[PDB]
């Protein structure tokens, strides 16, 4: 396994915004409880899951456990930065797999719920 994505970085500028607060309290914590959330709650363990090709294909890994810790650590500058991490997580799934796979059906449903929840954010 590669090292997991960082969740802290002292020289990176931090910020707390209403939208980032909402992304943790509402968006992530709601997605987390979905029946299809479990494959996305932690970095992919290529050794445990027997996916030796995973990090040969996926060069910008991301998962909701990392995102949750980044939100809790006020790692992001703005909501768009966190939204980009969700989008990276979803697109990684589509890239590593192919249409119709169970894991892709799961990501497709989670992506639709995610878009529903970020359609309107606080001001
Ligand atoms: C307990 O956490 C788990 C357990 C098994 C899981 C995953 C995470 C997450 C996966 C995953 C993918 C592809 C194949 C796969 O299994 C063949 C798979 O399995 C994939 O793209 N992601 C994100």
């Amino acid at each position: 396994n590669p090292p997991p994505p960082e969740t802290s970085n002292p020289n990176k500028p931090k910020r707390q915004t209403n939208q980032l607060q909402y992304l943790l309290r509402v968006v992530l914590k709601t997605l987390w409880k979905h029946q299809f959330a479990w494959p996305f709650q932690q970095p992919v363990d290529a050794v445990k899951l027997n996916l030796p090709d995973y990090y040969k294909i996926i060069k910008t890994p991301m998962d909701m456990g990392t995102i949750k810790k980044r939100l809790e650590n006020n790692y992001y500058w703005n909501a768009q930065e966190c939204i980009q991490d969700f989008n990276t997580m979803f697109t990684n799934c589509y890239i590593y797999n192919k249409p119709g796979d169970d894991i892709v059906l799961m990501a497709e449903a989670l992506e639709k719920l995610f878009l529903q929840k970020i359609n309107e954010l606080p001001t």
